[PDB]
C-alpha cells in the first residue's frame, strides 16, 4: 500500500527529477493527501484540500473569488505554478477542482533546483497534482453534491483496464455543478471531463492525461480597499458581497500531456514528458472598491480584462544508479522546456462606466448601476519562455541510513511583450542545492537543507541610472533543519526555516549620472518553526494538523522607510487541528469530525499602521458509510464556518475582503 494509517495522506510523493521518496527519505518538509481525504473534505477546489489542516499553509478564505489564493511558508504561490504529474503548464490557470486526482502532494519551500522555475516565479511551495488511473478491478462511482444556498451537482468517476495482462488502462472522470453560493447573490458554476490513459510494458510505460474545465462565478468577490486617514470599519455580516452583483468571472482550460519511461537495465532509465494547455479567462466588474468614510462608504470602478494563453512544455531526462566502494549513487540529468504565448484585452477606463459606483457596505439594497456590455479592445501580446539543465546525485552511506543529495540547474528566461519599446533578452543564472539525511533509527529521520528558488528579473525604466538593465532570475535562498518521526499509525515532523527573497526597486538615494539607481537591495526575510502530525494515534480516531511561528520581516527597504517591519497579509502564529472519530452504528460505519483553525493577526500595508484580528473557525462534519444490497454507499454532511464568524483578510491585488460565511455542503455517493 503507499497510503499511511487513515487512509488521507500517503507515505511517499514526488521531489521534483529526484522522483518518488517516502517520507523518512525525504529531506523536506512534504505532505500528500489522497483523493479519500478530497472526497471526505467535498472539497472544491485545491485550497480547500491543502490548506484545511496544515499550519504552514494560509488563505484569505474568501468565496467566489477570481482564483484560489495561499501562501506556504509565509509566500505567496501562485495558482500558474502547480505542476501535474511533476509537469508545469498544464494545470487550470486559476482554480482547479480536484475530482481527477489520486493524490494533492505539498512540498514546502522554494524547489528550482528540483523543479526548475515554474511560470510564475513564486517561491512558497510546490503543489504536485498526480492523476487517477484505472485500478485492476473495474471501477464506477455516481456522487450527487449540494452546498448551500442552492448549488446541486454530479461527478462520475469511471474505470477500467484492457488487454490480457490488464497492461491498458483507462479512467474517466466528469463533473458539473451549478447554483447560488453561500454570498449573496453569488452562483459558480464548475465543469470538468478528465480522461486518463495509461499502458505499462516490460520494460517500457506511457501515461497520457487530457482535460476539459470550466470555473464561472456570477457576483465574483474582488475586494477592497482602505486607507490609514479613513481606517478599516467593522465588517459586515459575512454572506455580504462587496462587489457587483453583475460581475462575472469566466476561466476555461483546456490541457494534455504525454509521459513516457524507458528501461534500459535496472540501472538506468530515460523519461520524457510533454504537455500543452490553453486558457481563456475574461472579467467583468469592479476593478476595486475603495471604503472613502468610516460609515462605510463604498466607491467602485469598474474594469474588464480578457485573456488568451497558449503553453507548451517538456521535460526529458535520465537516471541511474551505480556503486563506488560502499557508498551507492542514485543520479539523474534533465532538460526542461517552457514556453507561453499570451494575448490580453482591456480596459483600464470604460467608456460610458469611468464613474465610480458609489455604495455603502452595510447596506441590504445596494445599487449597483447597469452591466457594461463586455468589448475589451486589444492592448498587447506576450510570450515567456525558460529552459534548464539539471544534474544531481543522491549519495548513500552506511546501508542506506546517511543520504546526501548534491546538484544544480542552470536556468534561462526571456519575456516579450509587444508594447514595450525597451530592450529584451535572455537572461540566466545558475542555482544549488545540498540536503542531507540521517536516519536516527528506522522510525526517525534528521535533515537539513539549503535549496533556492528562482523569479525573473525586473527591467529597470527609462528613468533610471541604469536604463532598461534586465535582472538576471532572483535567488530566494532557504535552510532547514528538521526532524521526522514514524510511530507507526501516527506520525511528526517538526522543522524550522529560514528563507530570505530579494525584491527590486527605483532607489531615488543612490544617484548614478544624478539620477535614481535601479537596484536588487530588497530583502523579506521569513523564519518559522513548524510542528505537524497526522495519522491515528489511537484506534478508530484520526488527527491532523499543527502549530507554526512564522517571523515574516522586512529587513531591507526602498529608502529604509520600513525596514524592520511585519510582511503584509499573513499571520505569524496558527494552530490547526482536524480530528475525526469513527463509530460502528447499524450496519455501517458513522465518523464525526471537527476542525479548527485559529490565527493571529495580519498587517494590512508594509508600514504596519494597518492591521485586522486573528480569527478562529470552527467546521463539523459527520460521514455515514455502508451498502445497500452490497453496493458500497456514503452519506456526508459538512459545516464550514459554522459560527458564521466575520473577518477581513487580505487577498491578491486589493487590501481586504470577507472570508467565506457559513456554507452547508451534502453528498452522497454510491459504487455499481
Amino acid at each position: 500500500d503507499d497510503t499511511y494509517a487513515g487512509g488521507q495522506v500517503a507515505t511517499s510523493s514526488n521531489v521534483g527529477f529526484l522522483g518518488s521518496k517516502k517520507f523518512l527519505d525525504t529531506p523536506f518538509n512534504t505532505i500528500s493527501y489522497t483523493d479519500k481525504y478530497i472526497e471526505d473534505k467535498q472539497a472544491k477546489d485545491i485550497t480547500e484540500v491543502i490548506a484545511a489542516t496544515d499550519p504552514s499553509i494560509y488563505t484569505n478564505g474568501a468565496s467566489g473569488g477570481w482564483s484560489e489564493n495561499y501562501y506556504i511558508r509565509g509566500y505567496a504561490s501562485s495558482t500558474n505554478d502547480m505542476s501535474m504529474n511533476g509537469l508545469f503548464g498544464i494545470t487550470p490557470f486559476y482554480r482547479t477542482s480536484p475530482e481527477m486526482f489520486g493524490r494533492v502532494e505539498v512540498l514546502k519551500g522554494p524547489s528550482a533546483l528540483l523543479n526548475g522555475m515554474p511560470p510564475a516565479g513564486s517561491v512558497g511551495g510546490t503543489v504536485n497534482l498526480v492523476t487517477k488511473y484505472a485500478a485492476d478491478e473495474p471501477f464506477a462511482r455516481l456522487t450527487t453534491t449540494y452546498m448551500s444556498d442552492a448549488q446541486f451537482g454530479g461527478h462520475v468517476d469511471v474505470g477500467r483496464r484492457f488487454g490480457e495482462n490488464k497492461e491498458f488502462g483507462v479512467r474517466i472522470n466528469g463533473m458539473y455543478r451549478d447554483g447560488d453560493a453561500a454570498v449573496n447573490d453569488q452562483s459558480k458554476e464548475s465543469r470538468l471531463f478528465s480522461l486518463g490513459l495509461d499502458w505499462q510494458g516490460e520494460n517500457a510505460r506511457v501515461f497520457v492525461d487530457a482535460y476539459d474545465a470550466l470555473d464561472h462565478v456570477d457576483g465574483v468577490t474582488r475586494g477592497v480597499n482602505v486607507s490609514t486617514a479613513v481606517g478599516i470599519p467593522k465588517p459586515p455580516k459575512a454572506d455580504t458581497l462587496l462587489s457587483p452583483d453583475w460581475g462575472s468571472v469566466e476561466t476555461k482550460d483546456k490541457g494534455a500531456m504525454i509521459r513516457g519511461e524507458y528501461d534500459f537495465s535496472d540501472q538506468l532509465m530515460a523519461y520524457a514528458a510533454y504537455g500543452q494547455s490553453t486558457t481563456e479567462y475574461k472579467y467583468n466588474g469592479a476593478s476595486a472598491g475603495t471604503i472613502t468614510s468610516s460609515t462605510g462608504t463604498l466607491s467602485s470602478t469598474l474594469g474588464q480584462l480578457a485573456f488568451d494563453v497558449d503553453k507548451k512544455s517538456a521535460d526529458a531526462g535520465f537516471k541511474g544508479k551505480f556503486e563506488t566502494g560502499s557508498v551507492k549513487h542514485q543520479w539523474v540529468a534533465n532538460a526542461t522546456y517552457y514556453n507561453h504565448t499570451q494575448d490580453d484585452y482591456s480596459y483600464r477606463i470604460i467608456p460610458g462606466f469611468s464613474d465610480p459606483v458609489i455604495t455603502n457596505i452595510y447596506d441590504p439594497n445596494p445599487n449597483w448601476g447597469p452591466k457594461p456590455e463586455f468589448t475589451p479592445p486589444f492592448l498587447f501580446h506576450s510570450t515567456l519562455s525558460t529552459s534548464s539543465f539539471g544534474l544531481a546525485d543522491t549519495l548513500s552511506f552506511a546501508q542506506d541510513k546517511v543520504q546526501l543529495t548534491l546538484g544544480l540547474r542552470h536556468q534561462t528566461v526571456k519575456a516579450t511583450s509587444s508594447v514595450n519599446t525597451l530592450p529584451e533578452n535572455a537572461k540566466s543564472a545558475t542555482t544549488p542545492g545540498v540536503a542531507l539525511l540521517i536516519k536516527a533509527t528506522d522510525k526517525i529521520s534528521v535533515y537539513a537543507n539549503y535549496i533556492e528558488g528562482l523569479t525573473k528579473g525586473d527591467q529597470a525604466p527609462a528613468t533610471a541610472s541604469n536604463p532598461g538593465e534586465i535582472f538576471p532570475p532572483q535567488k530566494t535562498k532557504q535552510q532547514e533543519l528538521g526532524l521526522k518521526v514514524d510511530l507507526g499509525t501516527f506520525a511528526h515532523t517538526l522543522s524550522a526555516f529560514e528563507i530570505t527573497k530579494p525584491s527590486s526597486y527605483l532607489d531615488p538615494s543612490k544617484l548614478v549620472n544624478n539620477l535614481p539607481t535601479f537596484v536588487s537591495d530588497g530583502e523579506q526575510r521569513n523564519r518559522g518553526i513548524e510542528w505537524s502530525f497526522f495519522g491515528s494515534p489511537i484506534e478508530h480516531v484520526r488527527l491532523m494538523g499543527g502549530f507554526t511561528y512564522l517571523d515574516p520581516e522586512l529587513t531591507k527597504t526602498k529608502s529604509g522607510g520600513n525596514d524592520g517591519h511585519t510582511a503584509v497579509a499573513v499571520p505569524k502564529n496558527q494552530a490547526k487541528l482536524g480530528a475525526e472519530w469513527d463509530t460502528q452504528v447499524a450496519q455501517g460505519t458513522l465518523t464525526l469530525s471537527g476542525n479548527i483553525n485559529a490565527v493571529s493577526k495580519q498587517y494590512i500595508n508594509a508600514e504596519n499602521t494597518l492591521s485586522v484580528p486573528g480569527r478562529t473557525l470552527l467546521d463539523v462534519g459527520a460521514r455515514y458509510s455502508t451498502k445497500v444490497e452490497d453496493h458500497p454507499v456514503t452519506f456526508r454532511a459538512n459545516i464550514y464556518n459554522l459560527t458564521n464568524k466575520a473577518y477581513w483578510a487580505q487577498p491578491q491585488l486589493t487590501n481586504l475582503a470577507l472570508g467565506a460565511p457559513r456554507t452547508y455542503m451534502l453528498s452522497v455517493s454510491y459504487d455499481f
